[PDB]
C-alpha cells in the first residue's frame, strides 16, 4: 500500500556489507541463525505484518488520525480512551539509564570451550568442549550518558552473560586490566570526580576538567589506569578490537576442592586497534554512534566479532610471588610473568530486535557466578557485588528484574521467592517457606558435588580485627605505571604525552596541573617533562631527583602491553573510501574492488553528490555518500583511482579529503593522475613509506595497500604530520 | 589543608569573562542576585564549609577511605552500615530523563511588564509595570538524550516558569513559531519516527534518517516546520540569539469577560543568531556542551540574556479573516498581518547551584495557566494539556513534584489533596474534604473577579458531534513553507537546500528521498530542483508543471521569517581568539584589547603550549588554550597581531585555525607580517570584504573588524569556500 511497488524498502535476510541496505531487526536479517537463548525469547517476540492495529486491551482502532472531539473543530473529550492510553504509553517510556555505563552496545552469540578444565574447575560450562552455551554481551563507555558520543577518550566496559546450565554468569570486564581505585567505598568520591561536574553538569564523555584531575593528583592510586586511559587505549577503534579483563583475582574451584587464583582475558581475533585523538574527538561530532554502528553492522556482514577467552592462573601457593599484590585491582599480572592460557572462544553473532527491550533492561553483575569459581577479597570486588544487586530496584523498576525476558535463566530455577512489582511467575507451590512439609520440602536444597550440585563457599581463612584500613601491601603506585610506559613504542610514548598534554590544558586551575606533573614525575622523568613542556610547567631540580620506582619483578618492559609492538593485524572488517570522479577509469575499479574482495575489506563509493556516475566503461557506479557525509574519519585507507581527475581536482572536499586521512596516519593509494593530489598532501615528487602510487590500480598496487592496511596505521609519518593545516 | 595556599582554587564572587576563572554554583559566585524564588529555596540550600563529613542521618564519619572489613586484607562486612548508605544512594542517583528535551540548560531569573495590560488581561503578572515576577528557564533540543550534544540540527525548546502571585504559569515554547504534526494524537508517532530507530539505537540527535524522512514524506502538514528545521534558525549560536514562540493561540481573558486570542512570542535583545552546517556538526565533537557553557559563562560575565515578551492579537470576530485556521499549529499568523506588540522584558541573571536538584527536576507544563489566561481548541494544544501531568508521575516518582523545591509555587498554596509518594507538607487541617463543617469549610472556593479571583473558563460554545475527524480548515501544507522559503536571503536559502540535501542524502531507501523531493515541487520549484541535482534525482515533466501555492492573504515575503535579512547583532558577549606568537608585538595587543573592551567583545589568547609568552615589551601574555584545545568553532572571529610571525607560519594548527574560521565564513584580521597568512586561505594580494590587514592594528584596523563582527559572517565568501580544503 505505502511500500513501493519494487520493494526497495526490506533488506534482504542474507549478509550484506555495510551501508548496502538498510539496518534490520535481528530476527529479521538473520532468521536462520539461532542459539538456546534466542529462541527462549519467541514467546515474547511480537510479529506485525498482516494484523490489525489495536489498544493494548486488543481493541481494533479505526482512526489513528485524530483525537475524539466535540465537532472536527472542537475540544477533545475525556473520555477517548485510545489517545490516553496511547499518550500515556509514551508519557512513560523511560526509565533511569545505568549510574555508569550508560552508553552501551550489544549483541548475542555463543561460546565454546578448547578442552574440558575438570582439572581445575567444576564450571559446568567449562566441563567440556561439545558444550555450546549461548552469550549476551554488551560494550560500552563509562562517563557518558545514553546519549553521549561512543569515540571518546574513556575506559570501556566488556560485559558478558553467559546462559549456563547450572545458572547465569556473568563476566562483567573493562578494555584494561586495571581499575583506577583500590577499595568499592571510594566508587562514588571517583566517578562523582569524573562525571559532569555538579553545578552546571559539563563536561559529557571527558575526563579532561578539573575535578578529575583534582582526584587523581590527590589519589596515586588511579595514576595506573590512568596512564591507560590516556594511551591510544582510551580511544578503540572499535569494540571488535580492544583486549577484556575482568580485572579482579577470583577463584576456580574444582571438584576435589582446590582453589586456583583466576585473571580473566579476552583476546581480540580481529587484533588491537585504537584511533589517534585528533580523529577520535571530531568522529564524535560527525558520527556519534560510530562503534554502535560499526558492531551492528559487522555483525550484518557475517564479521562476526571474535574473542578468545583465557586465564592467567596462579597457583595458592604463589599468592604472594609478586611484588604486587594479587588482590589490589590497580595492579595488573604481566603476561611476560603469568601467561595468559587460551580456554575457548566467543562469536558475537545476531544483533537484538529491539534495543531498549535487550539491551536497555539487560542487567549484569560479577556477583552472579555459578558452581566451580568464587570471589576473593580483593576489596574492590568485594564492595561491587553489594552494589549490582541494589541498582536495578530503582532502574528496573523492582526485584523480579531476572523476569525481563533478556535477563531470563535458560536453565530451571524455582525457590520460595514471591510477589515483588510486575510478578510474571506464577507459583503453584502450596508452600512459600522452607522447611516445609506440605509440599514435601521441594524445591530442596543440594549438597555440593562435582556436578549439578549447590554452591558452597571456599572456606579460606579469615583472621583479624574489624578494621577500616587499606592493606599497606596496596601502599605502591608508581611501579606499574612506569612498566606500561616503558613498554609501548615511541608513537605510543608520544601518544600518551599528548593525551596527558590536552586534558591538563583544559583544566581551569593551574596548581592542579602542576600537582599532575609532579605525580608524573615520580613515574617517569622523560614523560613528566614533556607533559611540563607542553603546560609551560619547569619541573624542579628536586623533581629532576625523584627515585624512579622498582621495575616490577625485574621488567624492563612486557610488549603485550603495547596495542602495536607484536604485529596483530587482521584486515577482515575494515572499510576503504574510494574517491570517485564523473569518468572513472574503470580497469583501475576492477583491479581495487577484486583485490579489496579477496581479503574481506570492504569500501564505499563516495562522490559531491548523490545518484550515481558513470565510468569510462559505461559501467554506472551506485554513490555511497558525499565526502563531507562520510568523512575519512569512517574509514581504514583512502584509495584514488585514475579517470576525469580535473572534476576533483579543486574540489575542496575531495582534497581535505585526503588531508584528514593524511593527520591520522591513514594509507593512501593514488592511480594514475590522481598523484597530482600529492600536493594537497605535502607529498615530495619522490613519494614515501605509506603512499602508495603507481600508474594505474594493477599489479602490486593493492597488495602494497593491503600490506599497509594489515599494520592500521603508517607510524613513521608522524613528523611529518605537524606542518600539515588539517 | 588540601587547597593551595595562594587561594587559587577559589573563583572571585563577582562577574569575570569567559574563561578567566573556573566555574561555580550561582549562590557562591553571584550571591547578592536574589529574587522572590532564589530566596524561598534557602530552606533547602546545603553549605559544606566548616562542617562534618557525616552519614544522612547525622553520624560523623572518620574514616572515608575503607571499608570495613575482618583484618586489612579481609573479606568486607555486611556490619558497614557507612559503606552501604553511601553506595545505596550511588546507586539509585538517576531519574527517567524527559521523553522528549531531555537535553537542556536553564537559568534564574526575573520579568517586568512595561505598562499595565488590564485592559485585555486580568493576569496578575501582567497588571503592573512596577510588579516583578521571579522566572526559571530552561531551553533544550528536542530529539536527542539528557547526554547529547548541544549544536545538533534540531529545533530548540524555549520553557519559562513564571512564579507568579496568583500561581505558576508554563509558558512552553520552542524556537521556531509553528510545530510538526496537527493533532496530538499523532505525538507518539512523529516522536518516534525522529528519534533513534528502535532495532539499533541510532541516529542521536538527528533527524538524518529513514524513519524520519518516512514520515515527512507521508505527513505533508510536517513540512512547515521541517523547513524551519533545514534553515540555520536548526542550528543557533547561542540560547540568546534564538527567538521563541508559544506556537498556539491562547486566549487573554480580561476583568469584564473578553476574550482576545493571543500567540505568544520572545524576541532576543542580542539579536538574531546561526552556526553553519559544517561549523555545528563539528562543534557537536570538539565541545558538545557549546550552548550550556555559553549560557552559563554569559551569566557569570555580566552578559545576561535578555528577551522581550510580546503578543499578537487578535479580536474574536476576526478568527477567520486569514486565508489559514488560527487554531492550526503548523500554520503561522505573519507579523505584517498581525504585529507583535512589545509587552516586557525578562532578563536572566543568576546560574542553579545543582544542575541535577534545579534543572533536571523542573518540571513545565502547558496547562499550568493563570485567571486572565485561557487555552483555545487547537487540537496539539488540547492534547499536551493531558501529557505534561501525566508523565512527571513517573519522572519524578509520584504526584507531589510540585514539593519538589524548583517547583514549589512562592504564592499560597492549599487544598484537600494529601499523601502520595515523598509527601513533604504536613497538613494540620481538620478536614480532607469539602464541602465540611469541621475546618467551617477552609480551605474556600473563591468566585472569579477583577484580582485575586478563582479561575473560570471561558464559556466558549461548543457545537457538533463526537467525532475523531480532522478540520478541513486544517487541510493546507505548502502555502507557509513557500512563505518561509520566500523570505529567506539567497544565503539562507541556499543554507536550506544544502540541510534538505545533506539529510536526505543519510537516507539508505532511495525512494524515500523521491517522495521528499517531490513533496517540496509542491512547495517551490527552485528549491526541489535544487536539492534534487543534489541527489542525482530529475524532476518530471509533470513535477515541473506542479502550480505553487498561493500567496499567504497576499504575503510572499515575510521580513520577520528571516534571520539576516535586516541585521540585528549586538556584539557584546561575543568572543575573539588573538593568535599568539612568542613575542608578539605589544602595540598590535594593545589597539586590540582597547577596541573589544569598548564595545564588549571577549577575547582568548592562544598558542602551541600552555603557560606564558613574553611580548616584545616584556608583558607576560597567559594562554587561555591551545589551537587545538579552543578550535576556531568556538569563537566568533580571528586576529593575528604581529611579533615573531615565523613561530608560528609553520605550525599547521595555526594555519588551519584560519581555514576553519575562513570556511565558516567568519571575519578575519591580520597585522603586519600576519598578513603571510592570506596564502593559507588563497586571498590574493589585493585583499577582499572580510578580511581585515594593515601595517599594524590601529584604530581602522579594529573598526573594521567590529563591523564585521557586527554583520555575524561574511555571506559575500561563500562563493570562495568550495575551493578552500578545510
Ligand atoms: C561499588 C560500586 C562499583 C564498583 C567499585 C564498580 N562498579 Fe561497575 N557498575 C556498578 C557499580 C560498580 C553499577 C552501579 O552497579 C553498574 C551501573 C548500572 C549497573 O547495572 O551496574 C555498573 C556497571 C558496569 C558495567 C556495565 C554493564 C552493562 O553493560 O550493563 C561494566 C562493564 C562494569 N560496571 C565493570 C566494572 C569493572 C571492570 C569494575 C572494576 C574492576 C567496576 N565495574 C567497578
Ligand atoms: C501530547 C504530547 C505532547 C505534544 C503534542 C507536545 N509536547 Fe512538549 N512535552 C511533552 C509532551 C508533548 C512531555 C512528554 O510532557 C514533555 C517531556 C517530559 C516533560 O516534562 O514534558 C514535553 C517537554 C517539552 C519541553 C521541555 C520543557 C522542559 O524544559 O522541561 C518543551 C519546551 C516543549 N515540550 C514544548 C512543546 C511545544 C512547543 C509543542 C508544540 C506546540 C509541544 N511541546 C508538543
Amino acid at each position: 500500500s505505502l511500500a513501493p511497488e519494487d520493494g526497495s524498502h526490506r533488506p534482504a535476510a542474507e549478509p550484506t556489507p555495510p551501508g548496502a541496505q538498510p539496518t534490520a531487526p535481528g530476527s529479521l536479517k538473520a532468521p536462520d541463525t539461532r542459539n538456546e537463548k534466542l529462541n527462549s525469547l519467541e514467546d515474547v517476540r511480537k510479529g506485525s505484518e498482516n494484523y490489525a492495529l489495536t489498544t493494548n486491551q486488543g481493541v481494533r482502532i479505526a482512526d489513528d488520525q485524530n483525537s475524539l472531539r466535540a465537532g472536527n473543530r472542537g475540544p477533545t473529550l475525556l473520555e477517548d480512551f485510545i489517545l490516553r492510553e496511547k499518550i500515556t504509553h509514551f508519557d512513560h517510556e523511560r526509565i533511569p539509564e545505568r549510574i555508569v555505563h550508560a552508553r552501551g552496545s550489544a549483541a548475542h552469540g555463543y561460546f565454546q570451550p578448547y578442552k574440558s578444565l575438570s582439572d581445575i574447575t567444576k564450571a559446568d560450562f567449562l566441563s567440556d568442549p561439545n558444550k555450546i552455551t549461548p552469550v549476551f554481551v554488551r560494550f560500552s563507555t563509562v562517563q557518558g550518558g545514553a546519549g553521549s558520543a561512543d569515540t571518546v577518550r574513556d575506559i570501556r566496559g566488556f560485559a558478558t552473560k553467559f546462559y549456563t546450565e547450572e545458572g547465569i554468569f556473568d563476566l562483567v570486564g573493562n578494555n584494561t586490566p586495571i581499575f583506577f581505585i583500590q577499595d568499592a567505598h571510594k566508587f562514588p568520591d571517583f566517578v562523582h570526580a569524573v562525571k559532569p561536574e555538579p553545578h552546571w553538569a559539563i563536561p559529557q564523555g571527558q575526563s579532561a576538567h578539573d575535578t578529575f584531575w583534582d582526584y587523581v593528583s590527590l589519589q596515586p592510586e588511579t595514576l595506573h589506569n590512568v596512564m591507560w586511559a590516556m594511551s591510544d587505549r582510551g580511544i578503540p577503534r572499535s569494540y571488535r578490537t580492544m583486549e577484556g579483563f575482568g580485572i579482579h583475582t577470583f577463584r576456580l574451584i574444582n571438584a576435589e576442592g582446590k582453589a586456583t587464583f583466576v585473571r580473566f582475558h579476552w583476546k581480540p581475533l580481529a587484533g588491537k586497534a585504537s584511533l589517534v585523538w585528533d580523529e577520535a574527538q571530531k568522529l564524535t561530532g560527525r558520527d556519534p554512534d560510530f562503534h554502535r554502528r560499526e558492531l551492528w553492522e559487522a555483525i550484518e556482514a557475517g564479521d562476526f566479532p571474535e574473542y578468545e577467552l583465557g586465564f592467567q592462573l596462579i597457583p595458592e601457593e604463589d599468592e604472594f610471588k609478586f611484588d604486587f599484590d594479587l588482590l589490589d585491582p590497580t595492579k595488573l599480572i604481566p603476561e611476560e610473568l603469568v601467561p595468559v592460557q587460551r580456554v575457548g572462544k566467543m562469536v558475537l553473532n545476531r544483533n537484538p530486535d529491539n534495543f531498549f527491550a535487550e539491551n536497555e533492561q539487560a542487567a549484569f553483575h560479577p556477583g552472579h557466578i555459578v558452581p566451580g569459581l568464587d570471589f576473593t577479597n580483593d576489596p574492590l570486588l568485594q564492595g561491587r557485588l553489594f552494589s549490582y544487586t541494589d541498582t536495578q530496584i530503582s532502574r528496573l523498576g523492582g526485584p523480579n528484574f531476572h523476569e525481563i525476558p533478556i535477563n531470563r535463566p535458560t536453565c530451571p530455577y524455582h525457590n520460595f521467592q514471591r510477589d515483588g512489582m510486575h510478578r510474571m511467575g506464577i507459583d503453584t507451590n502450596p508452600a512459600n517457606y522452607e522447611p516445609n512439609s506440605i509440599n514435601d520440602n521441594w524445591p530442596r536444597e543440594t549438597p555440593p558435588g562435582p556436578k549439578r550440585g549447590g554452591f558452597e563457599s571456599y572456606q579460606e581463612r579469615v583472621e583479624g580485627n574489624k578494621v577500616r584500613e587499606r592493606s599497606p601491601s596496596f601502599g605502591e603506585y608508581y611501579s606499574h605505571p612506569r612498566l606500561f610506559w616503558l613498554s609501548q613504542t615511541p608513537f605510543e610514548q608520544r601518544h600518551i604525552v599528548d593525551g596527558f598534554s590536552f586534558e591538563l590544558s583544559k583544566v581551569v586551575r593551574p596548581y592542579i596541573r602542576e600537582r599532575v606533573v609532579d605525580q608524573l614525575a615520580h613515574i617517569d622523568l622523560t614523560l613528566a617533562q614533556a607533559v611540563a613542556k607542553n603546560l609551560g610547567i619547569e619541573l624542579t631540580d628536586d623533581q629532576l631527583n625523584i627515585t624512579p620506582p622498582p621495575d616490577v619483578n625485574g621488567l624492563k618492559k612486557d610488549p603485550s602491553l603495547s596495542l602495536y609492538a607484536i604485529p596483530d593485524g587482521d584486515v577482515k572488517g575494515r572499510v576503504v573510501a574510494i574517491l570517485l570522479n564523473d569518468e572513472v577509469r574503470s580497469a583501475d575499479l576492477l583491479a581495487i574492488l577484486k583485490a579489496l574482495k579477496a581479503k574481506g575489506v570492504h569500501a564505499k563509493l563516495l562522490y559531491s553528490r548523490m545518484g550515481e556516475v558513470t565510468a569510462d566503461d559505461g559501467t554506472v557506479l551506485p554513490i555511497a555518500a558525499t565526502f563531507a557525509g562520510a568523512p575519512s574519519l569512517t574509514v581504514d585507507a583512502v584509495i584514488v583511482p585514475c579517470g576525469n581527475i580535473a572534476d576533483i581536482a579543486d574540489n575542496g572536499d575531495a582534497n581535505y579529503y585526503l588531508m584528514e586521512a593524511y593527520k591520522h596516519l591513514k594509507p593512501i593509494a593514488l592511480a594514475g593522475d590522481a598523484r597530482k593530489f600529492k600536493a594537497t598532501i605535502k607529498i615530495a615528487d619522490q613519494g614515501e613509506e605509506g603512499i602508495v602510487e603507481a600508474d594505474s590500480a594493477d599489479g602490486s598496487f593493492m597488495d602494497e595497500l593491503l600490506t599497509l592496511m594489515a599494520a592500521h596505521r603508517v607510524w613513521s609519518r608522524i613528523p611529518k604530520i605537524d606542518k600539515i593545516p588539517a
